[PDB]
């Protein structure tokens, strides 16, 4: 009566262990969810605690689809709109990207992973609006998944936010999610705008979602997220032959003494396929790779590719386009 698919569980375990060994990393996790039910199809960690559920991290760039979705859902932003994406200051803090683009449209913000552009979309809303949105995604909220030691994550009350915090939260710092919570939040994108519960028991009754965005918004965001895995995108390593994949890469500096350091990273990669009508969500995080690169695309992308490609094959889903 578990929902886990043992063939997916095996595949995820093998691919994760190979990536952690190759990159000489400290730890990692893979989660596979059913994109329309929230059932856990696989959940694996490197040896030790169930980090997928016990440990909260700053999501970094994999948070970006959500402020984007909210902006579009509000009707205040259109996908074709352009934004000033030059680095800027809020008090003494800087908001900047790893490459300077003077301007980007929404597709650009997503494809290139612009911290600046994301922060400009968030800035159109009040602290209370953005908090309510993050809360509605499950940030800071207990899933009651069935696992012991389940982290609620952290979402600071909006009454306490400084202007810099609203900005950094939009691109994934100053709030914290477990990987399972993060995979759950992506059900808003895959299940036509409603957040699903997560469970590791086979479902007998249709889960009731909570409406977070319109189905039309969800569909538009999934189309934008295909750019991440196509040429020009940060997540091209996660492309799966025969499918369109919606995804988002994240690489985050870690905190050492409450200071961000530039020699220690967490790499995350999350996506879904087939992009137009997804069957599965695959989420991958690898903590502190020390060899053979540290960016999401190079560290977690190949794991995502193998697990997603393998999962769709195991579940009997045909390629939507010819192989190559
Ligand atoms: C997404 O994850 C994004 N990553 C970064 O911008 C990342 N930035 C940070 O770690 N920080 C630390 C925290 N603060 C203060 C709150 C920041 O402003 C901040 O930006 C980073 C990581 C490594 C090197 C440079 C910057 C961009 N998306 C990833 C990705 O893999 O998609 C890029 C590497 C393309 S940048």
């Amino acid at each position: 009566a578990l929902s886990l698919d043992q063939r997916i569980q095996t595949l995820a375990y093998e691919e994760l262990n190979k990536a952690v060994e190759y990159h000489q990393a400290k730890a990692g996790t893979v989660v596979v969810l059913d994109a329309r039910t929230g059932e856990i199809l696989a959940l694996v960690n490197t040896p030790g605690r169930n980090r997928a559920v016990t440990d909260m991290i700053e999501p970094g760039s994999v948070m970006k689809p959500f402020p984007i979705a909210k902006a579009l859902d509000s009707g205040k932003v259109d996908t074709t709109d352009t934004f000033n994406t030059l680095p800027y200051k809020i008090g003494p803090a800087t908001v900047q990207d790893t490459h300077v683009y003077p301007t980007l449209d929404v597709r650009g913000i997503m494809q290139k992973s612009s911290n600046v552009g994301t922060s400009k979309l968030s800035a159109m809303f009040t602290p209370k609006e953005m908090y309510d949105f993050y809360h509605d995604l499950g940030v800071g909220v207990r899933m009651h998944s069935g696992f012991p030691g389940e982290s609620a994550g952290v979402l600071r009350n909006w009454r306490k936010w400084r202007p810099i915090e609203q900005a950094t939260m939009s691109f994934g710092y100053g709030l914290q999610l477990s990987l399972l919570q993060l995979a759950r939040a992506y059900t808003v994108l895959t299940h036509d705008g409603e957040l699903l519960p997560v469970s590791f028991e086979k479902q007998a009754v249709a889960p009731k979602g909570k409406r977070v965005i319109k189905a039309s918004t969800a569909k538009k965001v999934r189309e934008l997220m295909v750019s991440v895995t196509e040429a020009g995108g940060s997540g091209i390593a996660g492309a799966v032959d025969g499918f369109d994949v919606g995804a988002k890469t994240g690489t985050a500096r870690k905190l050492v003494n409450g200071r961000y350091v530039d020699y220690k990273h967490v790499a995350t990669f999350i996506g879904f396929a087939p992009a137009k009508n997804p069957r599965v969500i695959v989420a991958v995080t690898i903590d502190e790779p020390t060899a053979n690169g540290y960016y999401s695309g190079v560290v977690t992308g190949p794991v995502f590719k193998q697990v997603m490609g393998g999962s769709l094959n195991i579940l009997g889903v045909s390629p939507t386009k010819p192989l190559t």
